[PDB]
């Protein structure tokens, strides 16, 4: 895991306020995805969601991630730069409220 590989993400962590890190064939991806996206409507513009198994570097990035993040699995989200976790982490935001008010400045 070089160093540039881990800035390199941390630059696509902070390009779009909401960033997912995940693959196509992943459940745990596929609900992360849908409760954002499709639930809570986020705008598919002010986000940026990494299939890594579409991507040449994905094991790369993933890599990058685990150093950054610590966790080691995907669905990997970010909101706004800041670490939310994975799929549970977001069911839990989502039921305590917490998940509509971070996500408040991108909403519109």
């Amino acid at each position: 895991v070089s160093q540039e590989t881990v800035a390199h993400v941390k630059d696509l962590i902070g390009q779009k306020e909401v960033f997912v890190a995940a693959k196509t064939y992943c459940p745990y991806c596929k609900a992360t995805l849908s409760t954002l996206f499709q639930e809570l409507n986020v705008p598919k513009s002010k986000a940026l969601v990494l299939e890594l198994d579409e991507m040449s570097n994905g094991s790369e990035i993933q890599d990058a991630l685990e150093e950054i993040s610590g966790q080691k699995t995907v669905p990997n989200v970010y909101i706004n730069g800041k670490h939310i976790g994975g799929n549970s982490d977001l069911e839990t935001l989502k039921k305590n409220g917490k998940l509509a008010e971070i996500l408040k400045p991108v909403f519109q």
